[PDB]
């Protein structure tokens, strides 16, 4: 399988590597979140896009987007604006979206964008071109909050990610049972070994889904999401919990 | 489900419980091991008898016990002598075996025994009814160090042990890949679910089935085992790393 370097950080290759998530209303508290955050442990940082407040002006998601560079210039930086129908805080038009995407990737603000994978093929793909073009990674995601699909469904989604250009497949969903959780684990196996030819990164959310978040190394899943003050997604676990368990199981 | 209370451990409820192998050559061995691991933190003691060389005199492994007994007066302390067909030390005849088993029940000196369920279902039949009469728990065992049977398999055993009497089935199988270990998480939380009315231990060994060992929480299985300074098993890890893995897991 391929790996992804994004600074000094090879993906896909040894101990999961752990993401943590920026939310700040403004950039005032993307600031003061940016300066706080630099005494945590953590290999990629996350922005989430979709809650801060003044999306409307491109203008300043960028300057809230060199706030964050500023402060930590050597972590690699994906850039996420989560609608809320996978999720996230607020719900924004397609070409919006599309535009926060494209002035982020022009930038050099960023070292990774995420892009759902349901946005529309046709604008992904032409996403995905403009991203690798000016040498930025593309995260391709999809969440589903209310349950678990089946594991060839599961399969299926992360190889049409692939087949798109995605360099990071990324899937979360809900579980509603124990079983559910397994069948997630299954997925990101049969994914790892068989179709995968780059990192993957699969998550069962909630409590019950959180061994998924600690197992990644066994089953196949590039990198994982641990919460510093709080959690970006249900079932994230403070960092430093989640940073020993990984170590726990690596030297195993 | 039942639960299993040995001294003032509950089994079955919570956390799962520790367990952690001790293996002395001689009388001398087993005291100085006896001392050492009054230092470490567990829940419940097993002393592998099989690897205590005097088994040929009924008189020296009940005075090895009385050993144990006396340096750890408060921890539940399960008797096990494991057959080389199942992974152990030595092997002896089925009628020193049970004799060695209804001694060490008739003693006081034990909580808990170890019966392998393939002794014979007259043997183990008699012996269960036995260690009950004389208020001693059996754990009822089969282990596999060659492969990971199926599921539907292994849940038969562990139902079989149930309908003998076991106070707590126990399986352990060895993968051959990594979906051997989905296939022994599947079976746990099956005979978990459905069939289980009392508590279960299950583990899929080696470096792949670690995994087993820490998610018993989640998946219904009631105790692991951890190693103190070698382990009686492969894949057990050191019990510090093992206790910190399952209150991570217990308070996400
Ligand atoms: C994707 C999924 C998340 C998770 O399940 O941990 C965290 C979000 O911040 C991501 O964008
Ligand atoms: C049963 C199984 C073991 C394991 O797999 O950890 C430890 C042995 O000491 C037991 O008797």
């Amino acid at each position: 399988m391929k790996t992804v370097t994004v600074k000094n950080l090879i993906i896909g290759e040894g101990m999961p590597k752990i993401i943590v998530s920026l939310m700040g209303r403004d950039i005032n508290s993307v600031k003061a979140e940016a300066l706080a955050y630099r005494e945590a442990t953590f290999d990629i940082l996350e922005w989430r896009v979709d809650h801060f407040m003044d999306i409307a002006s491109t203008q300043s998601v960028l300057t809230a987007a060199r706030v964050i560079r500023d402060a930590m210039p050597d972590i690699p930086l994906l850039f996420t604006f989560r609608s809320a129908k996978e999720g996230g805080e607020q719900t924004i038009t397609t070409q919006h979206y599309l535009t926060l995407n494209r002035a982020a990737i022009d930038s050099g603000l960023v070292d990774m964008i995420d892009l759902e994978l349901f946005t529309g093929d046709a604008d992904v793909k032409a996403t995905v071109d403009y991203a690798h073009a000016h040498n930025v990674y593309v995260v391709m995601s999809n969440h589903d909050f209310h349950q678990t699909p089946s594991a060839e469904e599961m399969v299926s989604r992360l190889r049409k990610m692939q087949a798109l250009g995605a360099d990071i497949p990324k899937i979360a969903v809900m579980p509603q049972s124990k079983h559910d959780v397994l069948t997630l684990l299954t997925a990101t196996l049969e994914m790892q070994q068989h179709y995968a030819d780059r990192p993957v990164i699969t998550m069962s959310m909630a409590k019950e889904g959180v061994i998924s978040r600690l197992a990644g190394e066994v089953f196949g899943s590039a990198a994982t999401f641990g919460a510093v003050k709080q959690a970006s997604a249900p079932g994230q676990i403070a960092v430093n919990d989640l940073r020993s368990v990984l170590m726990i199981l690596h030297n195993a």
